[PDB]
């Protein structure tokens, strides 16, 4: 679809059989999702934003299904504010930002 | 123009008489510039994201041209590590996302 950007650009995204809603967010170089329990093993990671940096749980390789279209990357898992999709698994889905 | 998201969509915008390099960014409800001198009013301002809160100073009205195409609205300034572009003037340059 094409998105306008008047509200949030939410979609609702499937992860480890799980439904959530996610923010597709440009700015975002990867993709951090809020605590949850997914299987497999992981590493610990620290990623930085606009307030300082934060321990996440780094999955590799994971599955996800953002608005219908399969990706398969890292997912990163720690206390973000907000579930967002970022450009490592945006590039996946073939998203591309247009003016 | 369409921007495809391999690298970090950072364009060339035109603010207060000065040229600077920012994000566009679709996960940013509002646009936050590095530190810069700007004259007028303002108003003291907390935002979040990753890591925290910063303060930053909101001066409203303040026009910005990004990659030719003019917006007017509300800007922060603060310590910011990037500029980013966020959707409130995003949608002004008729920005989409699209997949
Ligand atoms: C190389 C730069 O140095 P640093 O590592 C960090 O620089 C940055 C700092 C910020 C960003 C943009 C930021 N992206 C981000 O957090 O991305 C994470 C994930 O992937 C990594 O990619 C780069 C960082 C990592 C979001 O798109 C936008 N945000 C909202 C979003 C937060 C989850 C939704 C709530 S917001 O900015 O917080 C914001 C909140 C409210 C606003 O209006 C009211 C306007 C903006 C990109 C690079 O320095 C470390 C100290």
């Amino acid at each position: 679809p094409q998105i306008t950007l008047w509200k949030r650009p939410l979609v609702t995204i499937k992860i480890g059989g799980q439904l959530k809603e996610a923010l597709l967010d440009t700015g975002a170089d990867d993709t951090v999702l809020e605590e949850m329990n997914l299987p497999g093993r992981w590493k610990p990671k620290m990623i930085g934003g606009i307030g300082g940096f934060i321990k996440v749980r780094q999955y590799d390789q994971i599955l996800i299904e953002i608005c219908g279209h399969k990706a398969i990357g890292t997912v990163l898992v720690g206390p973000t504010p907000v579930n967002i999709i970022g450009r490592n698994l945006l590039t996946q889905i073939g998203c591309t930002l247009n003016f």
